[PDB]
């Protein structure tokens, strides 16, 4: 198996660090291309031994699984340039937040008919093999392909086949996720700091919290309030944080903010069909 | 330490995640351990029964059972409990207290008038040790030689994150990182509340919620980059992320957070006090 | 078994309608004293078959079990005035919020040594046999004393032992909680009305919920948020409308209501302990 | 004689179907469930059959109620409509959806269909449902009393005109999510001043099944029992302030509407 | 004068009792009508609209909203030269009604009016319109049989739904705040039965002195609060909450609504 990266942004090295780390893909089966040579994750790229071109057909010929790791509004021209490129063993990977596979299938199927699209929303904890990645299947994607690719995303976190239609609201949960996360552990750092706490002393401890507590809640059988309800002693010091948390609206608020991203990923879409 | 005696004083939620953790990190057989606990219809007493740990329901045999006590009762129960067994403590005990807020001193007081020099050890740890990624800090007594602390940090190593800190130090931490599963597990029910919002199944959004908190806090402690950085990562320009942080800041979230630790941390204050007066 | 009130209030008439619904009390054997016998709860009293007297002393000849349902800065009067005619035969049992079981026994160990005091916190809704009751039991109140407690007032509710520094709080959740559910219910009710619905159907809807929504709850061994997961739908109007209590907090506000009676509680018994 | 269905084997259906067998009107065995995947061992345990095939449940039954979300009620009805007879009562369960387009679908294979619509709620597992039902064109004055003698069973159960459902589902469709919600924080309230975490839901939950009882069977307004239980001064007052000072009343308002308007989307987005 | 109603709600039941109690009309010479069926008073009763309609010279129509195009239908053609037809419904246009009823006999006689259930009390808050054919004898008559139960004048039709939101709406705040101002004498040590008629009392009391002065309602606010005194208190903390822009608010919002329920309702 060939994986190939168009674009080489962070993702493409988060997917190829996790991928390699894992074992699954030498380095050197590994090709990414850019149009700015120059990045900062071009470079780390080229120390893990992913061979490297500027020329996105290269990239396409030296692969079978082409990962489409660019920004939503750049899809329509990669498919443009690299779409008489595309050969019957190629699997297509649009990793582009919000872009539609029939979108991809459409501009693809002017140049050869049935192509084969998956769509993925991941997230940046691949780089440590921790991703939470969500796919769906494209029109001729044979039922191989699906499953290729969930084999080939396990490796680097969870990943899950969902129906299109959700792809939109993972992307407002687990795609924007992480940097709720970073958010919280920044913040919660600082009260840290506040407290009396060295700064880096409290950011490991926030972040080993999150971690724990997330651990927990996925090797359980058991909700979430059920194991609130075992931190918090009566008349403690967690019920008495839990009460501040509860007057701010603080679980409202994680829920504006799936919904804000969710919406968001529609109307950039919307955009783009327009 | 295979052959160490660990018991605790308590048989709740805290020595129920500190005995699975040590015996699925496989540095203490289950059969080594002993609680006790004044009330036996717990949930947590019939799930230590099955693990195999001896249960009892008097506090002398823990103590003449153990090498390392754990002291993992509520906080205003502390002075009752070394009352009750301050004169069967023997010199080859470490009494580790658990209990949010009760300082060192107040401990080797009260166990002092028994018998000189008690080897005592503060710490604060929290649940997740039940799936060994707990967040512990300890800090040493006075008598509590460089072994016992180095003991200490092999055993809750096992477990989690394990440092020595100062004392005074710990209130904050137990705001920060005792608290802390709480303000997690109340975030990510929410966000699965998000998801079910937006169309997805609760299942699915509390499983992909929890990784993403999983995955991100396994990325920072990797990473040599502020939490910020990391942040600004994950937010393309004109996009989903960062119309979602917009909307996260409008809240006000990080104050609440803020507001979390220290409400925690003021209470663990308070109950020492109240337990002073 | 012969059983009194000192007061003839909503929770004399609220606890005799259920003893006498539970048929585990005749009205005849239920005596209650007020000091004032024009009350409406007076009257609902008499038609019921209870034995009313203005005298207090009457009722504590007449029962084994006394209850006393007065306001909570009447009852150090109210153990002065018939401290002398406690009997070895009687059980106190105190339904003042905030009154300790110390208060009690200091008062009426002047007149006789060890009284039978229990302290008691229930709510009204024993009237319909639902009510929410914990007790705790003072230092001379034999193990049979609590039982027999238990037993009785299991008839009209729930009903459990607590230890007594546990009752303050149990004021504030199932002492005052029948109050947050009416102001609930009539806030249903009005969300009701506004979207269309007539007014009498909205309170028996909105109710109706309430009750079987707890009642699921009381018979199921899973968290309430998991039976909140259960009935909300992806992207369904149950999540629609539980975003909207969030938004406003709604959570908190329920914490703060606990917590206020819970303190006021401890203030009323704190101003009674400094008079 | 009555044989009942359940295309759909969702939280709705089993409690139904659970709260119908602890009623006794309906043997267990009488009772017909089918889903694409499915509750499986508890059905069977029940002793409710279970099956894959929608049109098996059809055939199996004469009250035939459909739990399916609400989008999936047109494939449903495509699906089983050419296999409806004139024995069968139709008893749409799903949130929004109109009797007007049940009853179009189903009359382009056989005119006539006796379609019922209703909204009910979970509570219905332990016998103490909320629910109404509005009648169909077809439904005979003998369809509506039918299905209110069953529903009865297991809980409240009354006739509306079908405009109000939407309503209804915002106060008690939605309602127990309400309650659920509630209880969870009034425990939180009391574990704040000192409860153990079990007492406090079992006190919580007590003291909302024991304030809705008493209004149900009481001639006053909830308002004047609220007076009934605050003392001048007392604790329950200063409780009460509280909860008037962060508008606790404007949220069960905001929540009943926003419920309802949202089971009106759902509906105009369906027939889009 | 015969005097009939068609509905029987909440408010056919104020006007009849304030009516009686006035002595303008005795009660057996009052019909009321109604479809789900006021007789201890000695107001007779029927379930067809239609006999009220022959019984009654001047015509109320105290049904909701919605069903008056319904009601207008059903009794046109048993309009006759005599009647008055006296609509209360909410919202509901002059033109609207006449429209409905010319289709039957030329020239009905139409007013519109907005009043408010302290007329069972004598003492409620009217407002009225008079339509194309109402000879101005018929306005006459109108204000002198409303003024017997209360408050009521002539105004312009285009003042009638903003008028709803101020004293048609208007009891239902006061319920409210005479609710939670009996909350405050309680939590502050009150008896309930007590701070509901001390609040009330109050209330009634303000209002009739702002009606029979010649000062603004701030000039008599000045004339209560003595300085550093309580009351000067408890204003500042009705200003923190913005309670004068809650009731600007209710005002807006129940115009607002009246005005869409018209909209709704010529759809
Ligand atoms: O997710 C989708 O939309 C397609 C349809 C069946 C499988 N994948
Ligand atoms: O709630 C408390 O007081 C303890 C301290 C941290 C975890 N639980
Ligand atoms: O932190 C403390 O209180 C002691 C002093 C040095 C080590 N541990
Ligand atoms: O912000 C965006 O548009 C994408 C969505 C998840 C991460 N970045
Ligand atoms: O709770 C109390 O005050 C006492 C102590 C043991 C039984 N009742
Ligand atoms: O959420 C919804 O759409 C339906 C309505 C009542 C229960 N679930
Ligand atoms: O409720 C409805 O809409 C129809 C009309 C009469 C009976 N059912
Ligand atoms: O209001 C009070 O003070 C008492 C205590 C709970 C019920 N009523
Ligand atoms: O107020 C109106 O609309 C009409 C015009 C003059 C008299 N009545
Ligand atoms: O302002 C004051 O202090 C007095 C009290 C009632 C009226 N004015």
């Amino acid at each position: 198996m060939s994986v190939g990266f168009i674009g080489a942004g962070q993702l493409a090295f988060a997917l190829a660090k996790g991928f390699t780390a894992a074992g699954v893909l030498a380095a050197h089966k590994i090709m990414a291309s850019s149009p700015d040579m120059d990045l900062a994750t071009v470079s780390a790229l080229r120390k893990m031994g992913v061979k490297l071109t500027p020329h996105n057909k290269e990239t396409v010929q030296h692969s079978d699984v082409l990962f489409l790791a660019v920004k939503p509004h750049i899809i329509p021209f990669i498919l443009d340039e690299i779409g008489a490129d595309i050969e019957d063993r190629h699997i297509v990977v649009s990793c582009a937040a919000g872009v539609t596979i029939s979108s991809i299938e459409k501009k693809l199927s002017a140049f050869r008919p049935a192509p084969r699209v998956i769509r993925c929303m991941t997230n940046t904890p691949v780089v440590v093999r921790e991703g939470a990645t969500v796919y769906a299947t494209g029109t001729h994607a044979q039922v191989e392909d699906g499953r290729l690719m969930e084999q080939l995303l396990s490796s680097v976190g969870f990943c899950t086949e969902v129906e299109e239609d959700l792809i939109d609201a993972v992307t407002g949960l687990s795609g924007s996720g992480p940097a709720y996360a970073f958010t919280a552990l920044d913040a919660l750092a600082d009260g840290g700091v506040k407290m009396g706490l060295p700064r880096r002393l409290a950011v490991r401890l926030g972040a080993q919290a999150l971690l724990g507590a997330a651990k927990m809640l996925l090797h359980s059988e058991q909700h979430p309030g059920q194991l609130k309800d075992n931190v918090s002693s009566p008349g403690g010091a967690t019920i008495h944080a839990l009460h501040v948390l509860e007057s701010g609206g603080f679980r409202s608020l994680l829920i504006n903010a799936v919904e804000a991203s969710c919406i968001r990923t529609r109307e950039l879409q919307s955009m783009a069909d327009q």
